């Protein structure tokens, strides 16, 4: 066995299968139970792209891995499509923790969990919610509400986004009176909406033979807007963040001052950083070299974490 | 009219219809815009008990209200039922501000929200997320983050409650194992339960005769926890908490100092705190006098907001 795809009930909202894709181990024998790791994809992501891309690896490295698609997501159930309700992402990822120890061949004990882009920032909240999360990995971190809120360069004091929550709280009334939903940007929707090399980077990834994926239109609905920009990823890191912790980030990433919020806020007494060097944020994503130093990185990780 | 019973999708969740009351004011017409005050529960507490009864006396001076039962909860849809997520119980009241504005005789730009114990907390959250509300009120405000992280004192470090965070992920595994879902008490489910009289009335009022409802359990999901204990119902108030707020609450209540936090950390310009001598957290729930004195209070300040 190369790898198994499969849909699950969401055990948080049992109208919901989750879509997702476990890769084994080379050797896997099910007798055993495996150290397993959770991957969780940027946002407009899917399972398809640099999460599976991760996965695949990683599972290469002795580990089981599961990638898979948000609710409202990718191939994932629920309704309105392409939700991105940041509590309802966190908490999939202990929907798909509780669909692992359904399965012999994992040590519910030696769970971990990755992410990338907002992926990341969700692990996080993930782990600071569920205590059956041994051990953490990021690259590229995105805290959601820390982009939408205070810009791309955090550049934007919060009071200012004041437009941004009163845009999400409209949208849920033109949702209502219209029978549509309103949508938005996650990675530009448009080459020239780019307004740095990175994000136009975001945009070809995504809309460009690059790793375009027909499950990944890459934009959200606008009514998320509003929570989005009244979250943080990292709410109480302080206290209760206290698992091994492997941030991973490139030298020129114009996103690195989240990881760099992730690593000071942590609580873990083992919180490691390394910095890919010469790399922006969407370098570790697809490039080659890249993503094998984040795997050199992350393997032994969680390797000795999990 | 005067008092009419309905339900309606959940536009967060359209598998989820809403149970809900709407009261008239006198002389009702329907061909006006009418203010409008949206009422959210106690934990565990349904639109029939205290919600409804202050519905029902604001409509008397003047108001549009809605006394709603919370997805999972009385007699809205959705499973598991009692699930008790933070984030889902503040989301609903948009939901409900949804409904509204789909109705010709409510005025769209004058709506505002109350709610009683944790339902006040979930009012706050509401407020900070979605600028559709104009003004708040609280009575006995709970921030149910708070009150489960802390203790109800708030004498428990934050840090010490990570065994109810390792019990509500916990309770996911064996919720999946089972095909059941384990529960835990909101209100004392025993008489004997209560450590002191203020929680022995809570016991009264959700299990005798004195204001039991069989919609209303008392219990929540257990696997909800470990989002609760990681939850603040007033997070960012200091940034997006302008709208004006009233607080309403009770000189002996046990709970009284998480209205002063709420009032400490609203960024609002009009704050106000009224203080109801010699009444406790449950007198402001059904005790007659203390009642009438919360909408001598509550009313007017509607009046002036919206």
């Amino acid at each position: 066995m190369m790898n198994n795809k499969v849909s699950f009930t969401n055990s948080n909202n049992p109208t919901i299968s989750l879509s997702a894709v476990i890769y084994f181990p080379p050797k896997f024998d099910e007798t055993r139970q495996y150290q397993a790791i959770v991957l969780s994809h940027p946002g407009g992501g899917v399972k398809e792209q640099t999460a599976g891309t991760y996965a695949k690896k990683l599972a290469e490295k002795g580990f089981v891995t599961i990638a898979y698609d948000a609710s409202y997501q990718g191939e994932s159930g629920g309704e309105p499509r392409q939700l991105e309700n940041p509590y309802i992402r966190t908490e999939d990822i202990s929907a798909v923790i509780d669909y692992l120890t359904t399965l012999s061949y994992v040590d519910n004990t030696r769970i971990g969990a990755m992410g990338i882009c907002a992926g990341a920032g969700y692990t996080a909240n993930a782990a600071i919610q569920d205590r059956r999360i041994k051990a953490i990995g990021t690259v590229s971190a995105v805290n959601i509400g820390s982009i939408f809120r205070n810009g791309w360069e955090n550049n934007v004091k919060s009071i200012d986004a004041l437009p941004y929550v009163e845009a999400g709280s409209n949208a849920r009334t033109s949702d209502i009176s219209s029978g549509e939903y309103a949508i938005m940007p996650l990675a530009p929707m448009k080459e020239s909406d780019a307004p740095n090399e990175e994000l136009r980077q975001a945009w070809e990834y995504y809309h460009t033979p690059r790793a375009q994926y027909p499950t990944a239109p890459g934009y959200a609905t606008l009514r998320s807007l509003n929570q989005i920009i009244t979250y943080d990823a990292y709410h109480m890191a302080e206290v209760y963040l206290t698992q091994p912790t492997q941030i991973v980030a490139g030298s020129q990433a114009g996103s690195k001052w989240m990881s760099d919020d992730l690593y000071d806020r942590a609580s873990s007494q083992d919180k490691r950083y390394h910095i890919v060097e010469g790399a922006n944020h969407m370098d570790l994503y697809d490039g080659k070299a890249y993503v094998a130093e984040a795997i050199s990185v992350l393997a032994p990780f969680f390797e000795e974490t999990l």
